């Protein structure tokens, strides 16, 4: 069975050498149809670059006994370094059974364990650097590795436990029998064995050589290692693992056998402490070329509440620092709370770049990049909790201090651009950092699957299980060859990067050139160079949202606007003030616009509400999405000008047409929300095209319900004469019950929207019957709702909100109406409201809407696009009343 250890390439080679090439073909078909997530392109990639061709692969897949020249294949296997090493381990073993530990289930590996023990004894007799306890610990670690590796195989190799171990593993040949039964388990076992011996020997030689520096740096009096522990299953670069080492005086260091730049990082942190008052805890290290030793950092108790505030401020600072220098993979679980200091113990992932995954080329995926450029990607934003009187102190009621910590770092750094940029260029151009290009858990899962008895019975089978790695959407898949090589080798893949280059350094030191397009160094220089108040502001929002302390109105509530200052504008100068205000609104919108020059698309990042407030990208819903901004530019075009706004309205149409949206039958949410604004675009400007698109969509309680969609359907009939729509809505309205979906008393979220439909479906009087059987201020609930469907001074009063949905612009629609029905009573009150809104606009340089500084809601119903729209309607009533869709 030994020939089953052969890999596809190895099988392919021997067959060619056997004077053979015509492979069965039938088993290629048997392989080609198996459950796989590999797409055709993936398969094409793998077949060509891992194997020469599809023929070779077909040849390399030949099963067991169908194999010619078995002896010459066996001789090939027996010539392999790992096979020879397996022989030596078997032949070296000794009959005695009285020295090595009896805490068992490790019976199967006693051969490996003894061989490891004698190797370690011989080594220490030379080095004199550890004790017998330490060697005991080392063997437990090897034992646990072999246990874990072979366990899945054990459970099925059955088909009280000591009986099977006694039986199945009793003699030399009987152990050879189990390993020849699973010859891929045998190969990897010996591979892991060799790694274990080499890494331990290498470790012990390093500690012996580095000892005077270790003693001096860490104030350790002892000259002998006594204990090794905490060896996480996370191994890299030929079985290398982090370990905690305890000396015979009880003092501990952490051994990290990793490529590193710890000396540059220390000088960097010191710079940051001086320049940015970063107050980073500097962890003591003895740094060497391809490894380092680190100070053992424990979770020491914090003394008082005054220190807890300091702790969480410092935490906010670390977040600011992580943002500024593109830190990823930090993980807030893993911070060590060292008294009043949060301590990072892994800092190998500064200066990162986005993984070159495949994404579309729209403005709306480019908009996704700004999240990947935020505080959220650092790993630091929710042994890591401070502890006071055996009590864990979470961030609850300390959120404020984290926010302040972060803000102060970002503000100070903004003022220190040139010093930061000069440091980086002076000291860090060749920084080597790690890149996690695929999450560890994915790699871990893959490895476990590859440990299936079926993978261990036939290398070919293990190889195929790993073939799945080729499914991942890397732009450059040349990297997967290296992941595969770590994983068959039994390791988690690991990659490094010099921050000024665009290549990846693979686990064996090989380069993958042109992996990145821009260097990590430049990405950070620019972020630093470009750092502005707007960025600080959005990072504060992200954070406050994450800490669950975001207030959508905090920003407007905290403005000081005085009492008796500024007054009512005259008819003529009020028109001049409206246009200026709409230009201010447009410009606020454009400044936050994300353009993609390539596809002529645009999108925005904005704070939006969906049960909670979250930062998001604008999608196709009327309430707070892209149709909102669309209709506003439409209206602004109706006046003037063509230029500027043409090359933006196209971009907006491109996005709305071509993004993940619904087919839903609704006038809010999904492509069905695009109807009205397209009709309005048709009715105000020429554009048949918007009407063309408008009709295409149509073929497929007011908010959230159907009421609104019924209403726009009627608009369609009207503009196209085609009564297929009026009947469409009739059907829906006939089954639509009389009770409102919500108990509120308004339009959109109450009974008044239903009312309006009846007086559109001709059937008045019976509309008045509901108006009869019942007998704040907003359009959505409240009286402006009631007003527009059909105590005036209450409903027309100024409020400290400006939006359409439940603010002054909605009130302004009520006034626009009343002042048409009765100019003498209302034309002045109307101009009063407009003037108050414009005056506060001017003074505050913002409108009274949800959001934060530099980040006003952009939406139609709660944002500034609707306010601009309403203001424009006042200038020309040809702009229809969107509030009830006309
Ligand atoms: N300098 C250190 N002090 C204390 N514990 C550490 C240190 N470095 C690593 N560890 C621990 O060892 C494990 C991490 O190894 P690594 O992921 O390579 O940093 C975690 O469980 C840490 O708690
Ligand atoms: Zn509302």
């Amino acid at each position: 069975n030994l020939i089953n250890v052969l890999s596809i390439n190895e099988r392919c080679f021997l067959l060619k050498q056997s004077g053979n090439e015509k492979y069965d073909i039938k088993n290629l078909q048997a392989w080609k149809e198996r459950k796989s997530v590999l797409k055709q392109d993936d398969l094409d990639y793998l077949i060509k670059y891992k194997y020469e061709s599809l023929d070779n692969f077909g040849l390399g897949i030949t099963p067991i006994e169908n194999f010619p020249d078995k002896e010459v294949a066996i001789q090939y296997i027996k010539d392999q370094s790992w096979y020879i090493f397996f022989e030596s381990i078997l032949d070296s073993y000794n009959d005695s059974e009285e020295q090595l530990l009896e805490v068992d289930a490790s019976y199967p590996f006693r051969y490996f364990l003894q061989y490891a023990r004698l190797f370690l004894l011989d080594l220490n007799s030379e080095l004199n650097i550890c004790t017998k306890e330490f060697i005991i610990n080392l063997l437990e670690i090897l034992t646990q590795e072999l246990i874990h590796l072979t366990s899945k195989t054990l459970v099925l190799d059955l088909h009280r436990f000591i009986y099977y171990l006694k039986k199945r593993f009793n003699s030399k040949k009987d152990i050879i029998a189990f390993y020849t039964c699973y010859p891929e388990l045998m190969r990897i076992t010996v591979v892991r064995m060799r790694y274990f011996l080499d890494n331990t020997k290498q470790m012990l030689i390093r500690v012996t050589e580095d000892l005077p520096s270790i003693q001096n740096c860490f104030n350790i009096q002892s000259s002998e290692l006594n204990s090794i522990s905490e060896s996480q299953g996370d191994s890299h670069s030929r079985g290398k693992t982090v370990s905690t080492l305890t000396f015979s005086d009880g003092k501990k260091i952490v051994y990290k056998p990793k490529i590193n730049s710890e000396n540059k990082l220390r000088d960097f942190f010191e710079f940051l402490n001086k320049e940015l008052e970063a107050d980073i805890y500097i962890v003591k290290k003895v740094t060497r070329n391809t490894y380092f030793y680190e100070e053992y950092i424990d979770n020491i108790e914090i003394n008082n509440i005054e220190e807890v505030k300091k702790y969480y401020e410092r935490y906010g600072k670390l977040i600011g620092i992580a943002f500024l220098f593109n830190v990823t993979d930090l993980h807030y679980e893993n911070i060590i709370a060292h008294g009043e200091y949060p301590v990072i113990i892994d800092n190998e992932t500064f200066f990162q770049q986005n993984i070159p995954i495949e994404f579309g080329n729209s403005a709306t995926v480019d908009a996704k990049y700004k999240y990947l450029d935020s505080i959220m990607v650092t790993g630091l934003v929710p042994k890591n909790t401070p502890i006071m009187n055996n009590e864990k102190i979470s961030f609850i009621s300390y959120e404020k201090y984290i926010v302040t910590g972060m803000k102060s770092i970002l503000m100070k750094a903004k003022d220190s651009k040139k010093k930061i940029l000069a440091y980086i260029n002076n000291n860090l151009q060749n920084l080597i950092v790690r890149n996690v290009i695929r999450p560890t858990q994915r790699y871990a899962d893959m490895l476990e699957f590859s440990y299936h008895p079926n993978c261990f019975s036939n290398a070919i089978e293990r190889e195929k299980v790993l073939h799945n790695m080729w499914a991942y959407p890397y732009k450059n898949k040349k990297v997967v060859h290296y992941e595969f090589s770590d994983l068959i080798d039994g390791d988690i893949p690991i990659f490094y990067n010099n921050i000024s280059k665009t290549s990846l350094i693979a686990s064996d030191g090989c380069l993958v050139e042109d992996f990145y397009q821009e260097s990590a160094l430049n990405r950070c220089l620019n972020k630093i160079n470009d750092l502005c108040d707007e960025d600080i502001s959005i990072q504060t929002v992200w954070l406050e949202i994450a800490l669950n302390i975001y207030n959508p109105y905090k920003y407007i509530n905290d403005l000081k606007n005085q009492n008796s200052n500024k007054y009512i504008y005259t008819g003529l100068e009020l028109n001049g003030k409206i246009i200026q205000a709409c230009q201010k609104i447009e410009k606020k919108i454009f400044k936050r616009a994300i353009f993609n020059k390539k596809t002529n698309t645009v999108n925005w990042i904005d704070i939006k509400l969906d049960q909670d407030w979250n930062v998001g990208i604008l999608n196709n819903n009327m309430y707070d999405g892209l149709p909102g901004i669309f209709i506003f530019y439409v209206a602004l075009k109706y006046i003037t000008k063509n230029h500027k706004y043409d090359y933006v309205i196209e971009c907006i149409k491109n996005s709305i047409y071509t993004i993940p949206s619904e087919d839903i039958l609704s006038a809010f949410f999904g492509k069905g929300s695009l109807i009205y604004p397209l009709l309005v675009d048709y009715r105000l400007n020429n554009d048949i095209n918007s009407l063309n698109v408008a009709v295409e969509i149509a073929d497929m309680d007011w908010i959230h319900g159907h009421n609104s969609i019924i209403k726009v359907l009627l608009l369609l009939s009207e503009i196209t004469e085609d009564e297929k729509y009026r009947k469409f809505s009739l059907e829906i309205f006939e089954k639509l019950s009389e009770e409102p979906y919500f108990n509120f008393r308004g339009f959109g979220h109450g009974i008044y929207s239903y009312v309006h439909l009846l007086s559109k479906f001709n059937r008045i009087d019976k509309a008045n019957s509901l108006l009869h059987k019942i007998k704040n201020n907003s359009w959505c609930k409240g009286t402006v709702g009631e007003l527009l469907a059909t105590d005036i001074n209450k409903t027309i009063e100024y409020k400290n909100k400006d939006c359409l949905c439940h603010g002054n612009a909605g009130t302004l629609e009520g006034l626009i109406q009343l002042a048409k029905k009765d100019p003498e009573t209302y034309q002045y009150k109307k101009n009063k409201l407009i003037s108050y809104m414009l005056k506060y606009f001017e003074k505050n340089n913002t409108l009274k809407v949800a959001g934060s500084e530099y980040l006003e809601s952009l939406g139609f119903f709660v944002g500034i696009s609707g306010v601009g729209y309403e203001l424009l309607r006042n200038l020309d009533s040809e702009i229809p009343n969107a509030l009830l869709f006309e």
